[PDB]
């Protein structure tokens, strides 16, 4: 359980994130393509890109990374409270995709790369425990749910 404080922490790198929220989108899904490129293999719809250049100029790879983004920041802002979010995105990442806890992990790590590169103003130590407490949570949340829905995960 994270403290309010903890809370704000997340919330006002959040912020920052939402100023421009498909080009962090962009950072974060290429930081995990090229950190862990047997994620790649899950996206159907544009799993043939071949390099950084190409997944740039990809709108559908930008598109993406704004549908992540804003479901995610849906949940951080609900600060815990986040069970009706949770049920259809762990319904499709279970059933539809495929995503294992450990591709959940990845995509943590490349989120708190990015934070850490673009945000140092709002990303110091303190914010990136409270993000990595938050996203625990959220991994944590998922996988029982993921357990609920049959998936090993
Ligand atoms: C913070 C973590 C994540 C969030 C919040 C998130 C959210 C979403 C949302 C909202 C959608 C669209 C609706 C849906 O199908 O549920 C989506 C689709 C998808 N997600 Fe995720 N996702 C996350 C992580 C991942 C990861 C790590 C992978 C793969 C390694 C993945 C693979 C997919 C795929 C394959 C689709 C379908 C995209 C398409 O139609 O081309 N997701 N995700
Ligand atoms: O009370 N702030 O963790
Ligand atoms: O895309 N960052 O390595
Ligand atoms: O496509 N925005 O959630
Ligand atoms: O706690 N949400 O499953
Ligand atoms: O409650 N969503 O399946
Ligand atoms: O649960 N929808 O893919
Ligand atoms: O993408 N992880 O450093």
């Amino acid at each position: 359980v994270l403290s309010e404080g903890e809370w704000q922490l997340v919330l006002h790198v959040w912020a920052k994130v939402e100023a421009d929220v498909a080009g962090h989108g962009q950072d974060i899904l290429i930081r995990l393509f090229k950190s862990h490129p047997e994620t790649l293999e899950k996206f159907d719809r544009f799993k043939h890109l071949k390099t950084e250049a190409e997944m740039k100029a990809s709108e559908d790879l930008k598109k993406a990374g704004v549908t992540v983004l804003t479901a995610l920041g849906a949940i951080l802002k609900k600060k815990g409270h986040h069970e009706a979010e949770l049920k259809p995105l762990a319904q499709s990442h279970a059933t539809k995709h495929k995503i294992p806890i450990k591709y959940l992990e990845f995509i943590s790590e490349a989120i708190i790369h990015v934070l850490h590169s673009r945000h140092p103003g709002n990303f110091g130590a303190d914010a990136q425990g409270a993000m990595n407490k938050a996203l625990e949570l959220f991994r944590k949340d998922i996988a029982a749910k993921y357990k609920e829905l049959g998936y090993q995960g």
